[PDB]
């Protein structure tokens, strides 16, 4: 699948786990439309949220539910979620990993973008 | 003031200088209203968006021009942006500093909450 | 393998290929013995450094080569190398991922630890 | 003021405060010998470590104790120390902040070299 996103929890030292996640693509009247959603495994990884045909080129926004997973164990965290908004597919079709890092206070994104 | 935004830039080792960001509150349709703007100074940081009075509890969005930074320099990133999407809240310490550290590909954000 | 390294390059948004690196394990006089050594892969990644029965309890230095890495792509980073230092397998074995995100001037580093 | 150390906790989005940390000066026999040490503040700084005329070029670790830091809160964390290793380099800027991110299974450090 051309998108996968894999997060870790770095007070536990672990992948981090059931985090749900909503992928949105920028429509042409400038909304955001639901393309995909889904939550990481007990690796951390979200896997198959997309074809390679339906992943067209345009802005997606992934939208990782990090208030959702804190809150879930008990924490009170900063943010309400961690945004990645990025064009995909400009130059053709590429892979495309998202990593991010948590912390209740921070949080950290990474993008391989591969062809 | 109480919140200040704080941007590095970790390929050059330096404040990120004239970065722009706008700030949105979300109102109770749940639609971004517009709440402050402006662009980091030479020390990378952006003081005096909003005040006390102002600055009431809410959910509020960070929107940093991270692409046009890059950009600049001559540097193709991943980002359209940088979101930072938190919920101020009275129990807790009253002055927020957003830091934000960018590089084409990542970014992390920390928020230090004092008093 | 009990021990593996992974490395991303945040400048690229790319795995960090060919990124050498040192173990060390303290030994009884508190001097560094070096414990292994390897290079990144393709992928980013270093497989094989050790096996479980090598691996006993101690305090370990893992140092990436981060600027023999800047410097083999034509880039003058501010790091001489990344040091990741831990005390393993304490409370029995365990496998250890160490992850690395380089940028010039600045990188993170995250341990994912298994049972 | 040569060079200041700051260190945060993403944990509690503070200032980390009372951490210790010892700097160290790479001797010609390849030896870390002792430079200047201290504990920050209670905005999470360690200022007055050296003095522009101390501070020659050459190759300077800084070693933050992160775990006694975690310990005193209650918390195990996975590393010994953080560590940075760097070379003071008089062609570029010669105001020179090393910032930690501090969680229990990760560290993020940046360098931010100012005129």
């Amino acid at each position: 699948c051309p998108l996968m996103v894999k997060v870790l929890d770095a007070v536990r030292g672990s992948p981090a786990i059931n985090v749900a996640m909503h992928v949105f693509r920028k429509a042409a009247d400038d909304t955001w439309e639901p393309f995909a959603s889904g939550k990481t495994s007990e690796s951390g990884e979200l896997h198959g949220l997309t074809t390679e045909e339906e992943f067209v080129e345009g802005i997606y926004k992934v939208e990782i539910d990090t208030k959702s997973y804190w809150k879930a164990l008990g924490i009170s965290p900063f943010h309400e979620h961690a945004e990645v908004v990025f064009t995909a597919n400009d130059s053709g079709p590429r892979r495309y990993t998202i990593a991010a890092l948590l912390s209740p206070y921070s949080y950290s994104t990474t993008a391989v973008v591969t062809n």
